[PDB]
């Protein structure tokens, strides 16, 4: 029942199941994991792949020999399991050098270092088979209003992403970029704080088609926004290159709960959308097994992620398949919503008297939308009633 | 001291000082105002202009004779005072017909009615002298996940804005459109919920250059976002067509407090940005005099709005002019932030050994950003210390 | 399946299913309801009772003859259906006189009027059979810091509740009082903003035992707080006199969605607590059928409320009954949590070397809490997997 | 100008200026500080005292010899400067043993260890001169609903605080306890999440008079609550034993910005209240110098804290002293708010016809509260206009 299989495209970061449990107020509650053990245990669970930061795989400051050896080990384990690496990313946030940002650090040399550090890991991402390269600008921001001229910072952010797009263009790489937005934490306000701000930013890049969004459930909910709506707008724009799934209990610190926790109904509507829309990219879980757990709880957490996706997937499909739902959708005119407002054209619209001078504004006002009956049907399918 | 004058470009909606005090839990605490009296009292205060919804000026359902008479009165008062009308908008939210939206109402005929209702008021806006026409889609949204297919809704939203852009193009009008984003209320989630989502949406329109944003202080703060940063990104994109100023005490219902209340420091940084960047559009106050006030408190509220702008304007200018601030900005490398990261080009960057192999990551990590001293200087100027 | 019956104790306010749909931005989308029709339609649905404000039943300003007639009608309908009135309340918020508060209005005569208005409705509540009288101080608060001396306001709030407690004591009434807390809206900050603040306030009253809390799901979630935890603390203190059930999607305006919407998991844990703890008071639904609905949607909304309670009640019971859950609870030491920490006494504790000098802090640190497996079991039962 | 002196009662934790800069996503950006250096540098700045956790002063796991030596050093430095230690606290949150709580850890032996660890530091706090002992239950809580039976947890919390109260009673100590509330982080929901919940909890303790609250600016604002109002309610209840001052930009992770940042107006009203009410306890700053700073920025941060208090103190005093403010307060009837509502008694109230039957509800409704003019006066004094 609800057993995950690699065709489900479930992926996990090395940093997720390998989180040692240090939080702002606490020390690690778990010993570090061998990336190789993660690969094999995740493959046993039914995962489709893993993702990594450069420094999850290669300890910061490794000479090429060590680095090569760390990669050969990781490469070996993927070979033995058939595990994919669909996405990679750079750690531009842990090391104190990045304390004011990577690509938008006030210090010019830190910015050039961040780009060299990322270019090095793009080569490795592509060699390992990554379709998407993620930019999380967790340190691009400020705690106070004078510390960052945001228009200059967006110049530097644009300049960095333009250079990376020129790099993958000159190398011949197929990889595309996804910005992962976050409204705040660890900076007091982070640049490109929501899906929307990142989508707007991409349109100003030099090669907009190389760039998409990698939205995370909990980051949009940290702004109180509706994650299914924002995903729908990324899909609408054609930019849902990737997605991070997890749970969040509203506006507060980034919890990275497992997927299905936090906002259960929004997780349902998310799965309904991803499946209805035919999203075919990774179902990536960017979660943190709570530091209250041992390693047995870490893997139970990872399995819950996939399991909750598959239950929601089952309930959303039965919702859409249900003829009572089909009838309720028509009673609430979701059909009419897909009809062009004025395919007859502006001039036709302007001369239509039934659209204004002779519009029965009160007969129209009196037609109930029947949204409650529809929603209680969605509730019944979610709960299995 | 801090007396407002029409060159300051301070404008007010008819619905602001004319709010009668009905809230979700309460009846009106003030009698309705004559638009004409508003015009004259605001001109006495030092306002530069007024804005209106169609139904603030012409009672809904007025035959052309009444409508013409209401406009002749309003036209007369503007003539007598020299008051400008820089912006207008349509009321697509009060009347029960709009209970599921205007441009994205599930009901097709309501959508066509909303467009005819807006086209009629565009003609009036232009005749009265409006540079900007604002779309607030307060009813475009949902309370539940199945009630609205967001990708279809954005099709209809795009189709409506494309038709309005075709309308003003065929008439020869100079007017441009500004979306006013709002994350929620009166709908549980509103489409295009932030500056960012609206900027992304505009890039998909057919004539993107006709459309900008009209951001409101309190709406971005209802998502917990940094209003100065989002304004900086609108400015960066070249889309700050208009702006709504007011106060908001964080994430909660839309308060529409007067400007300067709510987040005092963010109001300071906002004014610093608008003035540094050279924004030359209206300083529009979309506030609500609390229903605790009489009409004497209504005008004191309107005056406070302008007064708090002018005090902040004075403090932000002295901040920038202060050589100690100038030195602190250089100590925090805001200068370096304006320097191209790699004007030498990708290949130069790639072969720079001082940007990676020979980067002293620890000397760079050890340089303090000096943001605290900078911010305490901004605090001292704000408070006049 | 999940059909509600009067033994379930489901009650509804006259103002819930009778909400006409006016919100801050919109006009009514439904005609007013006859209280008598509400009584009969709710009884048909399976409700146990109704609640009312004075002005939901008697139009404000009714001479005694009309008032008597409105009560005789309502009394008649209850007789015909067997509908209970377990709780009543006073409207101290709609009328403009209450614009700065009722019991804490700065104006002394408004305060005395509020008490007379409430005393009049206490007599009616008791005659109709009310066990609980609710105080919602929606207008007790401020939009700005100088407008209200909060220590003086709490003096007046205490003085009002002390007088009402002296009133019901002298009349011989069995009725008890419940404060319904709300953090904000319609005032910018409301006094006694959470369950906790109200519980603290009651301890300073003269007859603390006459007063409890009437918490609402959405009001605590408007502060981002955990409604099951706060209910647990009310229960712990012995003060859960009543409860308002509904849905809320986080920190934003008060939505009054139907129960089960908003935070689905928190609704589950709430029902688990109310049923485990043996709460035997009303399951009162203080919700608002969205103004998008017609009267058919209003009753479907009311039925959904009761239905979602009964599904959650079924899932929470199967969770507790499940031996796998029982074993998981013991693995996570919920049993140990119910054990006195030091029933052996302070001196025994102080001389226990195994509690400090010889405590294996690292064997204890290494025992995983097994909370993930427990929570995935709760998820499986909720979803029916 | 605004130079702090020890009579101002400004205190700082060892953990504040000694924060090394590790956050959930980052490594330390500063080397550790010698407690002794902190004492001397803070005394040079004008501080009145320092506070500590046990493990800020004595490295966890120190034999008595080391421990004694660490205390002799710290004792020496206080002697040389005259620095007070008004408050101490226990670290029950860093070490992995406390991962599920201290006093409410599901594991009974961890609970007994937490009490022994705290009792040991109470002896040291008193010897060093502490008036207040603070309990921050940062690990008392849950991430999921089944992991903690909140009623049992409050039994254990009550049992622990009852034992500590029995301990200081038997030793003859003058010290009193203050709970520092926090709504969330590092746990998903923390028990006793607000000032109110903690005040309610104290009333159920065995010796309620030994216990007060230690509220923090940022923790109540993380729930979106009004920190001046909650402080007013602590003062009203007679429980403001201590207070933590800092800045917070709304609902998001705990920022611990320096005091005066975050919500500038609320900081003003806070100082106005503390000074008007005559609070005479420590002005304790529980802030974190951002990890972007070097040690020079750390001390500039600490100085800004005290400086912003003294500027606000100056502006609030001039506000209250201003006869125009005095007149505006009377126009808004803050005077009437301090008048007993019904000192004439219930029966007098009940027979007053001018309080109901003959109340001019509409003349009263028509009197404007004049809150806007009052608030703009408070704004003018704050900004120095
Ligand atoms: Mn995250
Ligand atoms: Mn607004
Ligand atoms: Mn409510
Ligand atoms: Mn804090």
């Amino acid at each position: 029942n609800y057993q995950p299989t690699p065709e489900d495209r479930f992926t996990f970061g090395l940093w997720t199941v390998g989180w040692q449990g240090r939080d702002p107020f606490g020390d690690a509650t778990r010993r570090a994991l061998d990336p190789v053990e993660s690969v094999r245990r995740l493959a046993e669970l039914g995962a489709h792949g893993v993702t990594f930061h450069d420094d999850d795989l290669i300890p910061f400051g490794s000479s090429d020999s060590e680095r090569e050896e760390h990669v050969k080990r990781f490469r070996q384990a993927l070979d033995d399991t058939g595990m994919k690496v669909p996405m990679a990313t750079t750690n531009l946030f842990t090391h104190p050098v990045f304390k004011d940002g990577g690509f938008t650090a006030n210090d010019r040399d830190v910015r050039r270092y961040a780009l060299r550090k990322t270019i090095r890991n793009i080569d490795l991402a592509v060699e390992l088979g990554a379709e998407t390269y993620v930019a999380w600008g967790g340190r691009e921001g400020a705690e106070s209003g004078g510390a960052k001229d945001v228009r200059d910072a967006l110049d530097r952010m644009k300049e960095a992403f333009d250079l990376l797009g020129e790099y993958v263009t000159s190398q011949g790489y197929d990889i595309r970029f996804a910005i992962e937005p976050k409204p705040n934490e660890p900076r007091g306000d982070i640049l490109l704080p929501t899906v929307g701000h990142a989508l707007a930013f991409i349109e100003r890049l030099e090669r907009p088609e190389l760039y998409g969004v990698n939205p995370e459930v909990g980051h949009e909910q940290m702004a109180g926004l509706n994650f299914p709506h924002g995903i729908a707008q990324a899909l609408w724009a054609g930019k849902l290159f990737h997605i991070d799934l997890n749970g969040q209990n509203g506006i507060k610190y980034d919890q990275d709960l497992r997927f299905g926790a936090g906002d259960l109904r929004a997780a349902f509507w998310l799965v309904d959308l991803l499946e209805s829309a035919g999203y075919s990219g990774p179902r990536h879980f960017d979660f943190k097994p709570p530091r209250t757990e041992d390693f047995d709880g870490v893997w139970a957490s990872a399995a819950g992620c996939m399991r909750n996706y598959l239950i929601l997937k089952e309930r959303a499909a039965a919702f859409r398949a249900d003829p009572e739902v089909q009838e309720a959708l028509r009673a609430s005119r979701l059909d009419e919503l897909a009809r062009p407002t004025a395919a007859d054209g502006l001039q036709a619209l302007l001369d239509d008297r039934s659209a204004f001078e002779e519009f029965d504004v009160d007969a129209a006002a009196a037609r109930g939308m029947a949204f409650e009956r529809l929603d209680q049907l969605a509730m019944d399918h979610l709960l299995g009633a």
